[PDB]
């Protein structure tokens, strides 16, 4: 089993985001998104799968944060330029079908940040980046 | 906009189910799963899409409950006995690709029930079953 526990930090009062979708890809016997003490916990049956959280703000901004394990190491990716028909479940599957997304996954990043077109920053940093009990902060700018 | 507000009733203390995935299909400008007073609220951009809740019990039982609107009428379906690689995102997309699931959506049911292999009943009943502000009970036996 691999677990990734995510703590969400919102740093900027000009917006407020909230989770609107939580998906789990089908490889490695799947897994679950659960909540313990205000943290989102992705539990997966083995290496090679992942799960996507999609966040939406009142003002229309949105992004996906995807977390998983590839070849026994954590990975993550943030997508901020979501097409009109790119829900979380669409994005999560693309990591196993679209080359650019497959490459983002296979980089096994333990830290990544990117901005949206409005200039807001989003960051995922794993503070426990090793082993089977992984911990990451999702930090919204 | 269509909204489906879901209340989960668990009637049988021999198991405890809890939500482990919530997905939104990409048609009709997608939508969101939010929570208001322990109710799961699926808000959709218009008719023609849907969203899936997956529930797991710590005893191994699991099922998906999918809610949506097809040609302006609500629909619903429950799938039980899920395989390890049938996560909620896999099931949700099946309503637009797999024949028996497409037919289930086309039925535009205001209520549906089914049992799993163990004999446990699962039912969806829309208590507000018309118009744009729909309400359903998901009742686990």
């Amino acid at each position: 089993t691999y677990k990734i526990t995510v703590r969400v930090y919102q740093t900027n009062p000009d917006a407020f985001f909230h989770p609107v979708e939580k998906t789990v890809w089908k490889y490695a016997n799947g897994g679950t998104w659960t909540i313990t003490d205000d943290q989102h916990v992705l539990t997966m049956g083995g290496s090679g799968t992942s799960g996507t959280l999609r966040f939406h703000a009142d003002n229309g901004e949105s992004f996906t944060a995807t977390f998983g394990v590839h070849n026994y190491k954590r990975w993550c990716d943030i997508v901020t330029n979501l097409a009109a028909d790119e829900t979380g479940m669409v994005i999560n599957q693309q990591y196993y079908s679209q080359k650019n997304r497959e490459e983002a996954r296979e980089r096994q990043l333990s830290n990544y940040q990117v901005k949206n077109a409005k200039g807001r920053n989003f960051q995922i940093v794993y503070t426990e980046a090793e082993g089977n009990d992984l911990h990451a902060n999702l930090i919204i700018g």
